[PDB]
DNA sequence: GAGCGGTGGTTGGT
DNA sequence: ACCCACCACCGCTCA
């Protein structure tokens, strides 16, 4: 669920992470904060094959991507109300990211962080998060189009734009379409009533009128239900396309308790949100010797090769992350810039081509582990890094480069 | 989760 | 007793 929702609210805007991240960093003068439901991995991560722990491995590579976007993730886990939590939590930590346990459903807790200002956006499996208070929700972190390769884009959904848009659906309206047409907890709903007639009741306000009703008031329900049931068997207001005389409404319906599960979901306590306001983001500091230990054991990246490869794979990410904390000791991170580009894979975010020493940047020496065309972690390597990030961490190397081009 | 073609049911009109 | 378009529901397919 919700089956067929995107025909009503639109498919979302397909934008890249880079652009969302650098735009935010430009307007708000600090990195984008993202609550990531941990359910997105389950059925996207188990397609890698070979080696040791391919599921954990793609998680590893996506975390290195999150570093290179300069994004501050908080990773959210379902509570009591394939990829292993323990592992995963340990790797979230080695990367200097944050792991958060929801009291109840992760989707609900995410939306709640966003609406409390702990994060600026939710990245989820779908837009269920909108029924839960979400305003800016992402889905489908994935390669762009048929270009089969790097996962660079997400699909962005904007609750305020949807509610104003052709479908008019808002949080209270969708919730009504979930009750009748089916959701996670009540996959049935009103039998025989699907998305098209449910969206027609939502734009007739029936979703507002019910989310405003307490469950105690029993008198108010019947007036609402009898009213709704009457427009259904008659279509007196023209609320719908046709008339549904045989569309049976169950006695239980509406199930307020299931309704309340959306309108007042089990989310963290106020004290938890307070703790979060002060502890997130934390000191984003990647544990280098920790990742080394992890990768040797988890991925069988053993001895010098493994060390080399961990250096190559993590150095561009560590450069971005170092830039956003930070005579000319800018050189400790960047040796030079060679070129500029506004590539479509970032919706044309300006990038500069930075030269750097991988092994020096990471801090590992491969000669201190056993030795058993090639990549030399002491030669310069070259990454494309967003300009806006370079001007914050290495301002004078950008200026020098900028003067070189004028000349 | 989401798309897609099929199937069977409801409505309004032939 | 038929069509007709629309819809809702099913089963499969890809992750
Ligand atoms: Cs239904
Ligand atoms: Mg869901």
């Amino acid at each position: 669920g919700i089956k067929g929702i995107y025909k009503e609210i639109g498919s979302g805007e397909r934008i890249s992470l880079c652009k969302l991240a650098i735009d935010h960093l430009e307007q708000h003068n600090r990195p984008l904060r993202l609550a990531i439901d941990m359910a997105i991995w389950q059925f996207q991560i188990q397609a890698a094959r070979g080696g040791s722990n391919p599921a954990i491995r793609t998680l590893f590579y996506r975390f290195v991507r999150l570093l290179s976007l300069g994004i501050h993730p908080i990773f959210v886990f379902d509570g009591p109300n394939g990829v292993s939590t323990a592992m995963a939590k340990r790797l979230i930590r080695l990367f200097g990211f944050t792991a958060h346990d929801a009291p109840g459903e992760a989707e609900a807790e995410c939306a709640y962080l966003e609406q409390q200002g702990i994060v600026d956006a939710v990245l989820s499996e779908d837009v269920d998060t909108i029924m839960f208070g979400s305003r800016v929700t992402l889905r489908d972190w994935s390669s762009e189009g048929s270009k089969g390769g790097p996962p660079t884009h997400v699909t962005l959904h904007d609750a305020k734009k949807i509610a104003e848009g052709p479908s008019g659906l808002d949080r209270e309206g969708m919730v009504l379409v979930a009750l009748m047409s089916g959701g996670d907890y009540l996959p049935d709903g009103i039998p025989g009533c699907g998305i098209k007639v449910a969206c027609q009741a939502a734009k007739a306000g029936f979703g507002k009128e019910l989310c405003r009703i307490k469950r105690a008031d029993k008198e108010a329900i019947t007036e609402w239900k009898q009213r709704l049931l009457h427009e259904l068997r008659t279509n007196e207001s023209g609320f719908f396309r046709t008339k549904h005389k045989a569309l049976e409404i169950p006695e239980n319906f509406p199930n307020m308790e299931v309704l309340r599960y959306y309108t007042h979901p089990v989310v963290s306590s106020p004290a938890t949100i307070e703790r979060l306001r002060q502890e997130f983001p934390p000191s984003s500091t990647v544990d280098i010797a920790g990742l080394r230990e992890f990768t040797r054991e988890t991925f069988d990246w053993t001895f010098r090769p493994g060390a080399i490869k961990l250096i190559k794979v993590l150095a561009p990410g560590l450069l971005v992350q170092r830039c956003l904390d930070r005579k000319k000791e800018e050189s400790t991170l960047v040796k030079g810039i060679s070129m500029r580009r506004e590539h479509f894979s970032t919706d044309a975010t300006p990038e500069l081509r930075v030269s750097f020493i991988p092994a020096e940047l990471v801090g590992l020496d491969p000669g201190q582990e056993p030795e058993v065309k090639p990549f030399d972690p002491w030669q310069p390597d070259l990454a494309w890094v967003p300009e806006t990030i370079l001007k914050l961490g290495v301002p004078v190397t950008v200026e020098d480069w900028e003067e070189g081009q004028r000349s």
